[PDB]
């Protein structure tokens, strides 16, 4: 019983130039079944995003979701010029 995509969800903007979208998006992740496996961030302002949006690998969000792990976002991974 998948669940559809009636009222909110995982279907935000992870970023600016963020692309998921129900509309025309699928499970890609083989951990997943329909939704984006969205990550937090851990940097001042922890938030939510996505992480193919950001070109991450399927392999190193399951190491990083072993648990204890620094996880980091794509904006907020190296900051520095801009
Ligand atoms: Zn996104
Ligand atoms: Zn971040």
């Amino acid at each position: 019983g998948p669940l559809g995509s009636p009222e909110f969800g995982y279907w935000i903007t992870c970023c600016p130039t963020c692309d998921v979208d129900i509309n025309t998006w699928v499970p890609f992740y083989s951990t997943e079944l329909n939704k984006p496996a969205m990550i937090y961030c851990s940097h001042g302002d922890g938030h939510w995003v996505h992480a193919q949006c950001m070109d991450l690998e399927e392999r190193t969000l399951i190491h990083l979701s072993e648990g204890s792990n620094k996880y980091y976002c794509n904006e907020h991974v190296q900051i520095a010029r801009a």
